[PDB]
């Protein structure tokens, strides 16, 4: 607080309270459980995605006691959505996607779900709601390459991560927002401790290491969802698989999610502005579609693989990889 540093270019909270939109029906039971979703599909045509999509898997999971407790839900989706910017990913409907496709990747493991208690239910949904809020649109090594003041506040690698989880807890401390108020004092702290956890866990820096941890996991036989550690790490992988999975939801969804490079070549304008060397990769390439396929054999693929072995019946998000791969191999 002493340095002298430029004024950071994340927005700070905005703790206001804002009216929930209307939660227009999204589609049909069987339809939020399936893989096959399309988000920006239905922000089309819906006040909000991630407030019907948040409202739905919180009755689905039978996350409330009282109709007070709903409302704070409904309170804090509604303030959340209103603090995620205005992006070509990173924004509401993107956090919308992941909670819907962590929702549908934690309910198509039958022995997860058998296992899950309801407060474990909450943090994982609570934690694909906020895993992005605040983003700027801008990578965790721009922040630092400009030194912005999150970048030294928040230590360490996954400085966003970092600040999306201090974020959804200011929330989610707001009183007509803190649907866990009754929630006792050794229940919230592990709520925090598994929605820390879930969060911090998307940082794209832990991939070489996450696979090969839940590789060796799954030599040693796989999760033991009696346990509750494991099934932090299976909530954890889960949890990550949707949020870079968009392009394994079928290849017309896979399309859509393509504005990911928008945002790159924003930063790599930013960049040339600043007068600061551009980011390898992130201006536009000659051709969309097969500057995806290494993508995608280096991050996404491997990442629906493991999980296939982990989760035998999820193959869904797999074969589908593999049939966009193919399109995007034989374009021309
Ligand atoms: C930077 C070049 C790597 C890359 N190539 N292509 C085609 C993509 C691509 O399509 N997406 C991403 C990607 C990159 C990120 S990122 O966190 O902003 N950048 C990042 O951390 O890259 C890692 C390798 C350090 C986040 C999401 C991404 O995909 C959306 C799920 N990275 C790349
Ligand atoms: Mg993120
Ligand atoms: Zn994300």
């Amino acid at each position: 607080s002493t340095r002298r540093l430029p004024p950071s270019i994340v927005q700070d909270t905005i703790l206001a309270v804002v009216p929930p939109k209307s939660c227009a029906a999204i589609g049909t039971d069987v339809d939020l459980r399936d893989w096959g979703f399309d988000t920006f599909e239905v922000a089309s045509r819906v006040p909000s995605v991630l407030q019907s999509v948040a409202m739905h898997v919180a009755l689905a999971w039978d996350f409330f006691a009282s109709q007070e407790e709903a409302q704070k839900w409904a309170f804090l989706v509604a303030a959340v959505e209103n603090n995620y910017r205005p992006n070509p990913y990173h924004n509401a409907i993107h956090a919308a996607d992941v909670l819907q496709g962590t929702f549908s990747l934690v309910s198509a493991a039958k022995p997860l779900m058998e296992h899950l208690t309801p407060l474990e239910c909450k943090a994982a949904a609570f934690a694909a709601l906020t895993h992005d809020v605040c983003h700027p649109g801008r990578t965790n090594a721009f922040l630092a390459a400009v030194q912005d003041p999150v970048s030294f506040k928040f230590s360490g690698k996954g400085t966003l991560e970092q600040l999306h989880t201090a974020t959804a807890f200011e929330l989610l401390n707001v009183t007509e927002f803190d649907f866990t108020s009754s929630m006792d004092n050794a229940s919230f702290l592990e709520f925090k401790n598994i929605v820390s956890h879930l969060i911090g866990h998307t940082d794209m820096s832990l991939h070489s290491e996450t696979v090969a941890k839940h590789g060796a996991k799954l030599s040693a036989g796989g999760f033991d969802c009696t346990c509750k550690e494991d099934r932090l790490e299976a909530l954890s992988l889960l949890l990550h698989a949707a949020d870079i999975g968009a392009s394994s939801r079928g290849v017309a969804i896979a399309r859509k999610w393509l504005v990911i490079l928008q945002e790159f070549a924003d930063q790599a304008e930013d960049e040339r502005r600043r007068g600061l060397p551009v980011t390898p990769g992130f201006e536009t390439p000659s051709s969309v579609e097969k500057s995806q396929i290494p993508f995608l054999d280096f991050f996404v693929i491997p990442t629906f693989d493991l999980l296939h072995q982990l989760f035998p019946s999820i193959e869904e998000p797999l074969h589908n990889l593999r049939k966009l791969r193919e399109l995007y191999a034989a374009k021309a």
